[PDB]
């Protein structure tokens, strides 16, 4: 024969991987194992499988932020270069795709034939949120405040609720967490769209207000521009995408003339009672008291 | 509650898909459905499974077009805009992941226990393929053949095996057919690697020598490189990823010089025996005589 | 003293009217003179008045052509380069806003206490109506046909009026001919507008399809976009603002598909009745029958 | 009919004057208002008159200023962005050329026919300066200092001198304020000239050395480049629009190496002096002492 | 010891002389051979030597090209792309530079006192003309026609001088043939000034009007800019360095215009007849009768 | 005649040594200076000729400084603008290209007929040395160690080595200094590609890390990349010319992590070694103890 097939080799594994053991080998704040942790408490997964889930949630997580980055044209990620901007969009975009399936194969190791379905469900899910974002941002149309949290449900939640259903796949109670989770996913990403234009720390992270400089319909970015629809401004500035300072201080400055912030601030709060609410909900119907989660909620608001 | 979750629309979903539908109603030349028809005339497989299958191959070969004009950063495809052009980058990626989730789920009504493994096994290869691909242009290092072969079969052999692996796996025969297809796929993109330099009808479908400006190291490519290591001019010409067609043309002209479309022929001669002597040993051994297949064979070939 | 103030020179005028003399010294359809001249048949206008408001109308109508392909980035104007691809944005922008003025300047040989007026109201329309397209390109938010008359009325209608409402001023009789002449230019700018698409002629005086290179809501642009909102292409078509040709007949086919040539045709037939009603009521009320206006109402929609 | 008229709606005032009223919100040094009122010791043009005249004063200015950062291609106005940063070159010129004619419609409240033709040859007078400003600047031909100042007594002193002479049209005194006025506003650019090299306010305002940047030939530019035709160093990064802070201070060194700073600060003493001495003889025949026009020439020359 | 030197080999030759060999493939007119040739009538010097000199005014010429398609930014050379354009502007440069001095060698090895004075003489001219024309299209400044032939005796003549000096230094005879062949040179150049704007054969080789898109002030084009320098357009198209056709055929248009085709024609034919004097004035002093160099002066003036 | 030649005037040699003389005037280390002065103690070449050489070496070394720095396109030359920045790389390359050939006419004045040898055997060598790290860089493909060497020896040393080879030639003594002055270029260059890296005043004078911006494969870069092959992290940063900090500090940071720079210090250690005992066997065998050289040798090497 003339052609002669040759294995995949360790050495090649390792250029595929180059975009995303790149981004691994940056400092994360490792929240979603720390929210799988939380419900472990209640769903008592044994180790063996999951070790599985968390690497599968690992591994998703990093994909998306690879093809986030791309899609998004960011600079910064974990406060180092973007892996596209060292390995190119290409390699980087084909990198995380791969691993979508890379973690397809290892839900396969829990031989659990729900787990394929939820896995699929939730890709779709993604998919979904982020398809809703971007036509937002293309279209330069503003979304209302409900699109939105229907859109992060899907694109934020929808890595969360993978996560906690493939654990309810792999135990045998009978009580449903994914309301619950979805929830904290929408206040992680609410609180996260308020961070990267307030917090010192994100802009040592991202950059500046970068969710401007992304055209990103975000949510107190939502709220200002609904605010007033008489000025035009704000969604002016999405739509020039300015990588200049002058210009995402003074859209921030704006925001705040709009008490977009206060008004972001107060949603959160609200949903932070409902979290707790839910919360001592499945406590009082069987489930111990759960110290953990009311941590991950707490970390994750602190409005720093 | 504060947030309730709203179903997702068929509004919403032709968003998602804008790109896709966009490539589809593009007419194409369907090659695909002609080789699963003319395996089925040996598989045999039933008609709601091989519609099944059909809809998975269909799904999955649009969507990769999409991710892949991308990462090229095509212009034309099938004659007309690129999605990406039309719909941008971020919306045209999105909705090319999207549909790979799209056919794993349509996968699931084969309600197969190994139809699974099957398709990750073919979207790792695939991304096995590309990544390598994209590997030898970035670093304007140029593979051997035996290397270009083993990615080939890859890349565009993937998709060929899954198609078959699918039907195998609904068929009853045991017969192993993918030593057969993989090779038909090699044939296939040596057979489109040098179309893309020689043929008006490509020309006028992707743009003139297109995989110049894309940069790839193709199966002529690759040997005029190779042929006189000490001229140096082809191998520049890909880094500078040429548009102007003067500098196309020139590289063309260099591409006859080192004999490289003889060489290409020659070897797509040497494979088509190989494919029909392995043919005919599969008719030896009980399989009817497959007149379909043949003319795929010649069909694929036919400019050469 | 240090400071002496010098005269305006030939020299310095000279300078400052080049793009102006530029655009002027190119070939037109002199379009507005012959209308005026129609309408000249009924007001009767003392020669030396006719004499300057068309100096100002031919003035004004260069003046906004250099203004209105540096707003539009056009490449074409008659045939030939625009004046800022010669002169540079800041100098064709200077010169055309100058000569504004040295219009301004040459209404008041009329000696006219309403003229001013006029002028005013005139130019501020026209503003109004660029400001709305502006605003709806900008935005990619498309007009609704009525949105889209309404600013027509102003931009094309706009210097139309200007027009017949100085002669209107410098006659004798007292007839309002505005809601006619205003009928008119609606009608000259939907044939613009369809000709920009349609014609051989346009294409090689403004590039072919220019309307999309500048992203433009126009007559037939808007019926298609809205005639399937589901559809999203040729929306997003204007967004990339192509310079490319590819995409422009897509969209050119696309909006053959949405039937929105005909669409336009039969809008126009419209019109062009109630024009003809117009007229004929103007003339069964005393004014004698214009066979000139008839030819410039037949003239601007011949290829309609 | 098919088309029906609509009235222009306040939320359509509201988009066409975008760009206008955000510059109106940045806050400025309100120097023409203190000119106008400096002036009216004298005049005495009644509070009715005079609040039209500060109106169309401040109206023309900020319209000057939207088009200047445009053709200026300049990056901030006060501090902030340049308006057509945020709303685009073309709603921003449109709003500007807009409102020349709001500010004309406003002169014509005066009911004063003198003050028509007033604003007619102002408006001609400042786009005769900025014309020539221009000329030079894209011919990369340095004028003479006294080119430079004829240029700057129409673009700078063509807005004074409309100010102070639409007051005289509004009183019946019978002495000519122009020439002083004029001489202000050489004084007044002159200054600016300077503070833009050497103001650390400026700096915070415009950025750095931004005429070098916008290629402008201001006086101290000027009088650099004429102090030594061997040494093309300076005309030379006049050309190449530098926006690196490196190159400007090289260059703002190289100007003081010339002695350029001293030579403007003594043409700006010259001038003050003959101001003073021109104040100082209309107030020997009739006059009454002015304090508040001493003071804005005090505070124009500080020389920061 | 740690470093220890290798020598230089042929594959390293084969890189540093990469953009070099791909000209001298290029199928050129080897015109500077036949007017070697033709002097050699005269000069008769022994071959060794002429085939010295033909190799020094070869390798000069090629590098020279590489040198200055880099600075023109030019796209063709010979009708296929420009060595930069394959090997990027660094080798390109490079190469040129290298060759240089691989050419002072080759002088060397005639072995003559006087040689190398000559070589710097001539490298010192040319870098002169070549630095003036540099300026003048770097500051917009047009020459006058006295200063562009002074120029281009340095530019143009510096290579032919460089050939026949080098002859003269090897031949018996003591005839002064440098005045001559400047006015040779001068012809030459204003030939080729004339063609690139009037020529298929020159529109197929570098492309239409190419002079234009270089901005650079050619005989033809200096005649055009000062017949009438009231209009400002040629010069300001220059400015532009346009690559698109319809700016160019503008400029070529005007350019018929003033008359300056003509003019240069007229020009050529007065600088024919002074050199058929020359010559004949030499052969009536003892030489003999040159036919070739009577078919090199009728050949280059061909299309004029 | 109808062409009067015209002499060479002093203003257009201004114009030609325009980028030239702004070199010059910017203030260096003069390292090549102190280095000739040290060989002296030894040579004892009389002032008059040193004078020559001293100026030919400082004329090359400018003129080499405006032509790496348009080649590697860099922004900073001893912490001010690079000459093209200001004239442009066409003037600023053929003014270097100029200054080639004023030193070898400078070179003349030896009346040495070894020293034209030298000067071209040595330009050669100068050449052949950019020629391969032009070459590395462009195709992306690290040196060995080995490989880098040579080519520094021929790029740094070859200029080292024509400074001391004239200084032989103009002396009688028979010792030869040229592998001692190689092995000192060579440091030298080792020392520079270690400061470009790590010194805070190289950082003021070229920028942070510029030799990653440039792409250049430096001797710690090299062995950075060849330490660990299984990551191209840093040859992708390469190939990615970073201007951006972010992406240098992680390089910077990345190549710590892999001991590159105690590499090279050890390895200069090494080479400071061999260079001393060099020095104390040419002491050895009749020649007088030299502090400046070694002066000169501890200069080069405190590792900033």
């Amino acid at each position: 024969s003339y052609y002669q097939r040759s294995d995949w080799t360790a050495d090649e594994e390792q250029i595929l991987l180059g975009p995303f053991d790149y981004l691994e080998s940056l400092p994360g704040k490792n929240m979603r194992s720390q929210l799988i942790q939380s419900f472990n408490t209640w769903l008592k997964v044994p180790t063996e499988s999951l070790d599985v889930i968390i690497k599968v949630i690992s591994m998703l997580h990093t994909a998306f932020l690879l093809i986030d980055d791309i899609q998004d044209q960011s600079i910064l990620r974990r406060g180092q270069p973007v892996a596209h901007s060292i390995f190119g969009t290409a390699q980087a975009m084909n990198s995380g795709n791969y691993v979508y399936f890379l973690a397809l194969r290892e839900v396969q190791k829990l031989q659990n034939p729900k787990a394929i379905s939820i896995y699929v469900d939730s890709l779709i899910d993604l998919h979904r949120g982020q398809g809703m974002e971007l036509f937002w941002r293309d279209s330069l149309m503003c979304p209302t405040e409900e699109q939105y949290l229907d859109m992060v449900a899907n694109k934020t939640g929808g890595l969360f609720c993978l996560a906690i259903q493939l654990m309810q796949a792999e135990a045998t109670i009978q009580v449903d967490f994914i309301p619950l989770v979805r929830l904290l996913g929408i206040i992680f990403q609410i609180c996260d769209d308020y961070l990267n234009l307030k917090s010192t720390a994100y802009t040592d992270n991202k950059g500046l207000c970068e969710d401007l400089t992304e055209g990103k319909f975000s949510f107190p970015i939502i709220h200002s521009i609904r605010s007033n629809p008489g000025n035009r401004q704000l969604i002016n500035i999405l739509k020039q995408k300015p990588r200049e300072d002058d210009i995402k201080r003074y859209a921030l400055s704006y925001m705040e003339s709009t008490n977009s912030f206060e008004y972001t601030r107060g949603v959160v709060r609200k949903l932070k009672t409902e979290a707790i609410d839910t919360i001592q909900g499945l406590e009082k119907h069987g489930l111990e008291e759960n110290i953990g989660i009311r941590k991950i909620l707490a970390r994750m608001s602190l409005e720093l």
